[PDB]
């Protein structure tokens, strides 16, 4: 049995196939059947196309050698070509017309997720056209899901030559019977079979998947929608900005385009956005996923007043200042959510657009003190338990694994009351020592949070709840203002603390506020309904944060 | 005598002044003199404009309150306004029309450079228009050169109220006689004088500078062109990407826009680009200034083969891969220069444009070995001295301060032969123990390089010279190719090693190659002629690296 799987690019991981343009163009312009394909293949291994694929010449170099073959292919078949037959124009459109074959990719993902070493094996070229970035993009999205990407124009060998299959095996460190190989060209499979490999001719994807499903014994066709791409922390760009003598902010950076700044909640990290970071990068954005002050690799100074909203917000502006950014899109969840509204309200010149999950914009009531406003909500009782420094820390720090396993739970699997937490004498008092693992998290994912809170503990994070009076006096400066910058509010049906009802009055302060809502979704929106969050955020971003 | 200097924004650090649009618009549309200014000032401290400046309302909020004042200002003066009189359209154009008053900024820089604490004091607003980014940009470029930026709409006080001058002093931690204050409005100066401060009414800049020059006793007017902005290493965003189990690459990141990747030479760091990093950011780019493998905070593994071009180049591709970048503009100097040409030649899908200072693209000669090709140039003799592992390291590491002070020298102040270095028995054998400080570097700037090479030493850096045969066999793969991507070659007149002559044949391989040349310029181009380098690179970038 086999533990490797190798995929062809053109016509297998990517569709429609560029070879199909040779056929398509002919039919379209009423050219003799085969005429272009002859010109493409002219010379065999000694010909121009093979040289290109071996990386001796670039694409722009090959373009005229091909057009030159087409004029003499057409001479021998006694015809000529139209006045503006442009081979650059044919291959430009063909290559961008090519998209990822999603079912084939998901199938490669599933296999690897179940222990297979996966690789791409493609005959491709050194693309030096002006519009080459379109291809390089597709390759960056595709290659990241595979252990190896063997490109012909880099190894100096080409399918269907036996030597590149020897290379493939050396790279996979695997004997030929332990490997499947899918391709759309039969000639490319005969070398694989002679060495012993399992081979599949891809025509339609579904039958190709059916066969692969058979010989692997793994459900590939018709399986459920998988989660988005997570992030491997060791594979990320980690950034570090000193904003102040004693405060350094850490963040994870992925993608290019407009800066998008992701601000997590309590008690979380940048990893809370693992399912969003790759999506939005791919969507066309520069994701800057924070460790907010107090958490992880960001500084966590002891003082309570260091976590008031005004200080926190100034620091985020300095963060932009020092990164050379005039603006960013700001997207918050939980406490980050609140912060982000206050950024749009005090520093709108620096916010491209504002967006919050769960947390509504709540103005300060200038008559009534916050202490009483919080006291008026029985489900906010847990916040009063947090006020006394050291008490809440002791409990949360006692057993970091327990703490995270009992917090990170979906609406339909809870263990934790929020009312009567002071009275009961703690958060976990009626919840177990070893809580079950939630469906939202792997064991490994939990231990990441465990490591982060081994650094600076919970006093920093908790201090965010301990400036209620200070944030109130600040907030009251903004009571004459409105938010007229692009602004999205995303409610979660079954977040029993930040209830969607709390958001109902937001239109008074934010007139062109747009909305998103998620059915069956607890407090931990990002990992609970990642696909719906990714989708809602991308639509908004594309319509509300562009030139 | 005084050790502080405070500058007004509108009409002082930035011109033309927005108040001048009130006057300008009136004249332009044939409105009664003053009519707009009355509407602007309607109500005094109780009026709409003051509220705006105190930060009670945003700009978009104020816009209609102003238009509403204009309809009733025009009623009392028995006139009406044209059909499409738009106050948003007036203030949109006014604000972007505003540029930095460069002589005033240079004057503030000089003062601070000579020990003055400097600050901006401006009546300004919470800008929430769609085109607010234009302003936020100007403020980011301006604020970075001052110790404090006191904006009225943030402190809740406004000129000319005595309380904001009390704030100013508290912030400067300085008594009123130790501070100058420049402004274009006389009313704003009377509070400063009553407290005791020195005041200057700015009308024309040159006379305002003349006065400031007097009362400070520092040459401000007519002084020479200063260098560009350097970088304070503690103020930068520092990034860190693992590209491979044992190799982490460190880089400094500043700005937004297309990714521009700066690759330093031997034996240098990211700091070698200090004069370029802020310029290009401001020019509209995302500068990623590397520590190349072997140097500083980047990993420096012992093995010689880890610094061959092929490995180095693959690693840089992974660097892009993991940062989510499909391309970058690549700009190299010295060894970075060579690397960058080989990136354009092996991975053109990933290079937006290629650019080298000093280092020409030299193909491998397929007949003749590199050992002999290097041996054929008497000024390359120093490279042979480098081949034997440990020898060159011992000398360079013996006295790090000496080493850098004797390398980093301008064409007209040298101490170092390159011919006969093997024969003579070392680089420094006829150069002093305490070499003089070059005009290109401060003492502090030298000690930065000293600290970096205390980490991993010189063996890593030197290994870049120790794969001459391996790079040659690699290079010979590319002899059938050309570089048809945008490509700039910048020669340095008096670089006696990488002589401009070496670049003369580059057009054969690179047909649309563009050029730059710098008179009176040694090997260390970036710090020798920073302004000319910045200027040459920005022109090219704007024409050759955009959509
Ligand atoms: O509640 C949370 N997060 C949270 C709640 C529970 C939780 O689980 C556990 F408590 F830790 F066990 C973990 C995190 N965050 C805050 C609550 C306050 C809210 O902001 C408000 C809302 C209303 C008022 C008011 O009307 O007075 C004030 C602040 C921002 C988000
Ligand atoms: O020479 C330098 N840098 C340098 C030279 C001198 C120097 O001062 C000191 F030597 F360290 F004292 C410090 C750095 N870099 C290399 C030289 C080789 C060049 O690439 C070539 C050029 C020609 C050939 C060939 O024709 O064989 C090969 C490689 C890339 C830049
Ligand atoms: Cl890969
Ligand atoms: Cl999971
Ligand atoms: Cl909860
Ligand atoms: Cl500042
Ligand atoms: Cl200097
Ligand atoms: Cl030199
Ligand atoms: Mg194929
Ligand atoms: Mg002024």
């Amino acid at each position: 049995t086999l533990r490797a799987a190798v995929f062809d690019l053109d016509g297998v991981l990517a569709l429609p196939a560029v070879f199909g343009v040779l056929g398509r163009t002919e039919e379209a312009l009423a050219l003799p059947r085969g005429l272009l394909n002859d010109a493409f293949q002219k010379g065999g291994p000694e010909g121009a196309t093979t040289r290109l694929m071996k990386g001796e010449i670039t694409l722009s170099q090959w373009i005229p050698l091909m057009e030159e073959n087409c004029r003499k292919c057409s001479e021998t078949a006694k015809v000529c070509l139209p006045k503006n037959f442009s081979i650059k124009e044919i291959f430009d459109k063909a290559i961008s017309a090519r998209k990822i074959n999603r079912p084939m990719l998901q199938a490669a993902l599933m296999l690897r997720k179940k222990g297979f070493t996966t690789a791409i094996l493609t005959n491709t070229w050194l693309d030096d056209r002006a519009e080459r970035d379109g291809l390089a993009q597709l390759m960056c999205e595709l290659k990241m899901h595979f252990d190896f990407l063997i490109e012909s124009c880099q190894v100096g060998m080409v399918k269907p030559e036996p030597q590149i299959y020897k290379f493939l095996l050396d790279t996979l460190k695997a004997s030929p019977s332990e490997v499947v190989f899918l391709d759309d060209i039969g000639a490319n499979l005969k070398p694989a079979r002679d060495l012993g490999m399992v081979t599949i001719l891809v025509q339609d994807t579904d039958t190709a998947l059916k066969e692969l499903e058979k010989v692997t014994g793994i459900q590939l066709l018709n399986t459920p929608a998988p989660l988005p791409t997570s992030c491997n922390p060791s594979d990320m760009s980690h950034g570090y900005v000193t904003v102040k003598p004693r405060v350094r902010l850490h963040f994870v950076e992925l993608g290019s385009g407009p800066a998008v700044c992701l601000c997590h909640g309590f008690p979380e990290s940048w990893y809370s956005w693992r399912y969003q970071i790759p999506a939005l990068a791919q969507a066309g954005y520069r994701v800057l996923a924070m460790d907010m002050k107090g958490y992880g690799e960001s500084s966590a100074p002891p003082e309570i007043e260091e976590y008031c909203m005004e200080v926190l917000c100034k620091e985020m502006v300095t963060f932009l200042d020092k990164l050379g950014l005039s603006q960013a899109v700001f997207i918050g969840h939980d406490w980050g959510g609140m912060l982000v509204w206050y950024m749009a309200l005090f520093y709108p010149e620096r916010v491209r657009a504002v967006a919050s999950l769960n947390t509504p914009f709540i103005p300060a009531n200038p008559n009534m003190s916050p202490l009483e406003s919080i006291k008026a909500n029985p489900v906010f009782d847990y916040q009063l338990y947090f006020q006394e420094p050291g008490v809440a820390e002791a409990e949360l720090e006692q057993n970091l694994s327990r703490t995270f396993k009992s917090l990170f739970r979906a609406s339909d699997e809870s263990v934790l009351s929020m009312h009567k937490v002071c009275e009961a004498g703690g958060l976990f008092v009626n919840s177990p020592e070893e809580p079950s693992l939630s469906r939202m998290v792997t064991e490994e994912e939990i231990q990441f949070y465990v490591q982060q809170f081994k650094k600076s503990g919970f006093r920093g994070p908790l201090n965010w709840y301990r400036n209620m009076e200070r944030n109130w006096k600040w907030a009251c400066k903004s009571l004459g203002r409105k938010i007229l910058i692009p602004a999205l509010m995303v409610t979660a049906e079954k977040d029993f603390v930040l209830v969607p009802q709390m958001s109902q009055h937001m239109e008074d302060w934010i007139p062109h506020l747009k909305r998103g809502h998620i059915e069956d979704c607890g407090h931990w929106t990002q990992m609970d309904k990642p696909t719906e969050v990714n989708q809602i955020l991308i639509k908004w971003l594309d319509s509300d944060a562009r030139n």
